[PDB]
């Protein structure tokens, strides 16, 4: 009945990382709207507690962060296997994110990038391989389009 | 130019239902007031044109009005002796285990999905269809999106 109901994103982006989670193997996914020229941090899943105001309060900016800017130009989705020794990432990123394999991908609706899914899993696993990131990259655009359709509200 | 469409999610739902819960079949329709074929995997090639051409539709079905009505998943384990549906269809699915399951967005109805074995296998479990309301859930909703402000 009033248009709130019908244009729920945050329950997309819930249901989106559940289904993720059940689909492939991760340690946790971080999902990021893209705003103030930066990606703010809309849900997270599987963090470590601790963790959790660190998310919730670090906008992600492109200009200070080389891999994202790299994301937004191409429109394409990025791992970083070696998170720890890239200099694609800030010093305090590189610490953060030592012992993980990082998938980026971004949240494209037509030519327009309007987010991000980052999803992480320990670095003694394999990385995602190309049948998992293309499940991904096939939700995500699922929700993304969703989430366009809605935020044009 | 989108990165997606409905026939391309139909295709993924297909191919994640076909690849987490065995089946011998899968069968997709779109609600219009009837069923229409959308696609199937795994049909015995003879049954090809039957799939294309025999819409469904709910008054003639009553499983498929019960389905419907109750936006619920229904399982017929022996369709051969069931009043649930037409004597053409007792026939057709007299050897096998349907499941039938709507694509529902917000009480409305979509579409459904049938998924079939053989009787000689065991039929599907509660583990198996939440996994199956998970990935139709999912699907319906973009699906409805689409068919809304896309197309």
């Amino acid at each position: 009945e009033r248009l709130s109901g019908l244009t729920d994103v945050d329950e997309v982006i819930k249901d989106l990382s559940r289904l993720l989670r059940k689909l492939v193997k991760t340690r946790w996914i971080a999902v990021y709207f893209f705003d103030r020229r930066d990606f703010a941090p809309a849900r997270s899943t599987g963090l470590p507690a601790s963790f959790l105001p660190v998310f919730r309060e670090m906008p992600l900016a492109p200009d200070k962060i080389p891999l994202l800017k790299s994301m937004l130009r191409k429109r394409q989705h990025l791992m970083l296997t070696d998170p720890g020794s890239s200099d694609l990432l800030t010093p305090k990123l590189r610490k953060l994110l030592r012992n993980l394999c990082v998938l980026a991908v971004p949240m494209v609706v037509r030519t327009q990038v309007i987010g991000a899914v980052f999803m992480a899993r320990t670095r003694d696993n394999p990385p995602f391989s190309d049948a998992e990131t293309a499940i991904i990259r096939d939700l995500v655009s699922h929700a993304a389009l969703v989430v366009s359709h809605m935020q044009l509200f």
